[PDB]
């Protein structure tokens, strides 16, 4: 898994977000939108979102950003001790909402991409390091649960 100082460095990162987290969460999912435009079709809630303009100014998008990393900020304080956490998730992402394991690394890059964008010259490569590895770890776990599905 991770070491002490992975993790470490994994939370210390995640105070970045946590001080903006609706703003780190609107960012990373209209970096996923835009990129892949295939997952905006996931949700009906934001299939309506024709331009980034609306995407910006979508409060609703907002708050799912907030739910998504406040999820996922969950997650990673348990430091991979997850399991609980990990397959409620696992089991509505493949069951409920039908999301190829696939899109959940494209989400792992908006992440990775957001926190440079948001934080240039103050996310290191130790950081990135450590929070691609925390990354891994969550799409690798969510992925046990999918093959047990039989999901994609
Ligand atoms: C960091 C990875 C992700 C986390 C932590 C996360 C977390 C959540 C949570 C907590 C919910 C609400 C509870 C639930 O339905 O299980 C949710 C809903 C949902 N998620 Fe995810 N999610 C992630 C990635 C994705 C991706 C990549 C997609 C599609 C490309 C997606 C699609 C959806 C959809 C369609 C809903 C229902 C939205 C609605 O209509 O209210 N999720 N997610």
């Amino acid at each position: 898994g991770l070491s002490d100082g992975e993790w470490q460095q994994v939370l210390n990162v995640w105070g970045k977000v946590e001080a903006d987290i609706a703003g780190h969460g609107q960012e990373v999912l209209i970096r996923l939108f835009t990129g892949h435009p295939e997952t905006l079709e996931k949700f009906d809630k934001f299939k309506h979102l024709k331009t980034e303009a609306e995407m910006k100014a979508s409060e609703d998008l907002k708050k799912h950003g907030t739910v998504v990393l406040t999820a996922l900020g969950g997650i990673l304080k348990k430091k991979g001790h997850h399991e609980a956490e990990l397959k409620p998730l696992a089991q509505s992402h493949a069951t409920k909402h039908k999301i190829p394991i696939k899109y959940l690394e494209f989400i792992s890059d908006a992440i990775i991409h957001v926190l440079h964008s948001k934080h240039p010259g103050d996310f290191g490569a130790d950081a990135q390091g450590a929070m691609t590895k925390a990354l891994e770890l969550f799409r690798n776990d969510i992925a046990a649960k999918y093959k047990e599905l039989g999901f994609q």
